[PDB]
DNA sequence: GAGGCGC
DNA sequence: GCGCCTC
């Protein structure tokens, strides 16, 4: 469905329309050309992995498991500091 | 929990 | 993207 991707640095983004895709492009710009597109959250980033980790607590996506119990966390340093529960 | 950023 | 500071 979505054939119009973004070719910027870090991005691909990709969108159903020319229509969104060229508004999304104006958005990688400035200092921080990451900008978050959630609804109402505003957030911008100078790097695209600062986008992509702050993301993921809009989502909730928890891909670092822990391996003593059946928590889960965003980042690999939650999980880090996590661990020490377990000592 | 989450942002900044050196590596 | 990890790991460390910082808030
Ligand atoms: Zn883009
Ligand atoms: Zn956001
Ligand atoms: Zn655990």
């Amino acid at each position: 469905t979505a054939t119009h991707t973004c070719d910027y640095a870090g991005c691909g983004k990709t969108y159903t329309k020319s229509s969104h895709l060229k508004a999304h492009l104006r958005t990688h710009t400035g200092e921080k050309p990451y900008h978050c597109d959630w609804d109402g959250c505003g957030w911008k980033f100078a790097r695209s992995d600062e986008l992509t980790r702050h993301y993921r607590k809009h989502t909730g996506h928890r891909p670092f498991q822990c391996q003593k119990c059946d928590r889960a966390f965003s980042r690999s340093d939650h999980l880090a500091l996590h661990m020490k529960r377990h000592f």
